[PDB]
């Protein structure tokens, strides 16, 4: 029951697809047990509060109806119980995240950052205010309007980041301690033009920051500090240049980074993380299923799970500590298009 987690399966619905997925987990044998279901439209990315007693899902619309969704979670029966959606007031919201006092979504086709208070009973606020991201970025098709693509809260909870797609930085905000609205500061954080900066995550010590760019597929390495972030060093994720780079995460001992490549040679570079100074060399490469857009480690890091969009399959590769390489271990999860793997231990 220990090493039994609860999983959150996010999901495009144009499919057969009806929203979210729940399953039953088991982190030791990479076994899962389908739960139970919450029906909500292009529920894209999804994030459970760090209690994970509540959900809070996107609906990724390209128009007015563009929305996040509060749900309350059952962990024991897996169910889910829709508490109430407000709009985001930008297209495409296609990531969420949440420190417990507000949730933040990233309007990819608003190209807008939205920041919704949460209410005492956990549900939503509606959105206060929308951060603008700009467009200045060489790319004429994807850097041609504002698009905000990922919004993090800073370890040390006293900045967010959000990923200026368009205009190749990203940008900080000053969290206020009593208010749920943060303060924009005035410089943003550039990178190398035409990079599209997607996904940021931080190292499990709070010392490094590490981004995954789309166009340039690279993984850029950054040290942290007080709401500083300062470029160590730019590595190559996408070796065939397909400019469809999407997820980044590290394993919770730190020791391993992966990133993950899509529209051509589908799969995940692994590379090891220097532990002093945060550089990154590859270890290796693990082809996956067609559109990896999303992945996520177990908390004791035994295993790796790669939801692929277009091979309608979650993946579970077990997780080799030392080496940091994956094995496949053909447990394939069934879904149609799953976008977003979030656990609840």
């Amino acid at each position: 029951d220990q090493d039994e987690l609860a999983m959150l399966i996010g999901t495009y619905t144009n499919g057969s697809s009806k929203g979210i997925y729940t399953f039953r987990f088991n982190q030791e044998t990479g076994t899962a047990v389908p739960l139970s279901s919450a029906a909500l439209p292009n529920p894209s990315y999804l994030v459970p509060s760090e209690d994970g007693e509540f959900v809070y899902a996107v609906s990724e619309m390209n128009d007015s109806t563009a929305a996040l969704s509060s749900l309350a979670f059952d962990r024991e029966t897996g169910e889910l119980r829709l508490l109430n959606t407000v709009p985001t007031f930008g297209a495409d919201p296609c990531y969420v995240a949440t420190n417990g006092r507000e949730v933040l979504t990233a309007n990819y086709s608003g190209g807008t950052m939205s920041v919704f208070p949460l209410q005492k009973d956990g549900t939503l606020a509606p959105a206060d205010t929308l951060f603008q991201g700009s467009a200045t970025g060489p790319d004429a098709i994807r850097q041609a309007t504002p698009h905000i693509h990922c919004t993090v809260f800073s370890p040390d909870g006293k900045y967010i980041f959000a990923t200026d797609f368009s205009a190749d930085r990203i940008l900080r905000f000053v969290m206020h301690p009593d208010n749920p609205i943060p303060h924009a500061s005035l410089e943003a954080v550039g990178i190398e033009a035409d990079s599209g900066p997607r996904h940021l995550t931080f190292s499990p010590n709070g010392k490094f920051a590490y981004l995954i760019t789309e166009l340039s597929g690279k993984v850029i390495a950054f040290s942290y500090d007080d709401g500083c972030l300062e470029q160590i060093q730019t590595i190559t994720a996408d070796t065939v240049a397909a400019r469809g780079s999407a997820d980044i995460h590290l394993s919770p001992d730190g020791k391993y980074l992966y990133a993950s490549n899509r529209l051509k040679e589908d799969g995940i570079a692994i590379f090891a993380v220097n532990p002093e100074n945060g550089t990154l060399a590859k270890v290796g490469y693990q082809p996956t299923g067609i559109h990896p857009r999303n992945f996520n480690i177990t908390p004791n890091g035994k295993y790796l799970l790669a939801a692929c969009r277009d091979s309608n399959v979650i993946q579970v590769y077990k997780r080799n500590e030392v080496t940091g390489l994956l094995e496949d271990t053909h447990q394939d999860i069934v879904v149609d298009m799953p976008v977003c793997v979030q656990f609840v231990s």
